[PDB]
């Protein structure tokens, strides 16, 4: 199983299919796919856990990566059984997700808290509790609430995409701290990111 607060499972939230791959609600997929390429972790089909998943070495630590293929609001149907099967406690999980309550180009590491309205996190917290870590990738808010599906399922304009891409890149550089259990330092260094 996992061991303490060394991060050993990194989940990226999103929806499957080409039609959703560039949408804001796939920000977590972007981060995990980029992380997998950085470290040479193969993301392969994982039908048992309704996802795409991988396993490999990050900086001397055995780490698993998971992209649920459930659709966002059923993400727990992948995350929960996967984490349970591999005996990964919440404290060793990082979930990367889009965050409506933060600007494009803002990124933060958070431990605990609720779903903040995010329909993927909403499907996970009831089962494993809140005590996992989150990489909150700011995407902005559309203003109004009847309109959240339109914003998160949109493809950001180029300036906003560039801001998110820079924040994600910064966070990739801090995964070494996370897999080493240096959550406080990683939090400080991630949360200090500015785009310019
Ligand atoms: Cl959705
Ligand atoms: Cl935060
Ligand atoms: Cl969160």
């Amino acid at each position: 199983g996992s061991h303490m607060s060394n991060i050993s499972l990194i989940v990226g939230l999103g929806n499957p299919g080409s039609e959703y791959a560039q949408t804001r609600h796939n920000a977590g997929f972007w981060f995990v796919e980029q992380l997998a390429d950085k470290y040479g972790i193969t993301l392969k089909n994982d039908p048992k856990f309704h996802g795409i998943s991988g396993r490999g070495n990050i900086e001397g630590h055995d780490v698993r990566l998971l992209l649920p293929m459930t659709y966002m609001n059923r993400s727990g149907q992948s995350v929960v059984p996967f984490s349970k099967f591999y005996q990964i406690a919440p404290e060793a999980i990082l979930i990367a997700h889009d965050e409506l309550d933060m600007n494009p180009g803002v990124i933060r590491l958070k431990t605990g808290g609720g779903h903040g309205g995010h329909n993927g996190l909403r499907d996970i917290v009831p089962h494993i509790g809140p005590n996992f870590h989150r990489l909150r990738i700011g995407i902005g808010h559309p203003g109004s609430k009847e309109r959240v599906s339109g914003h998160v399922l949109g493809k950001a304009p180029s300036n906003e995409q560039s801001l998110m891409d820079g924040a994600i890149d910064h966070a990739l550089s801090k995964v070494k701290l996370l897999v080493q259990g240096q959550v406080p330092q990683a939090m400080n260094q991630i949360n200090a990111y500015k785009p310019a």
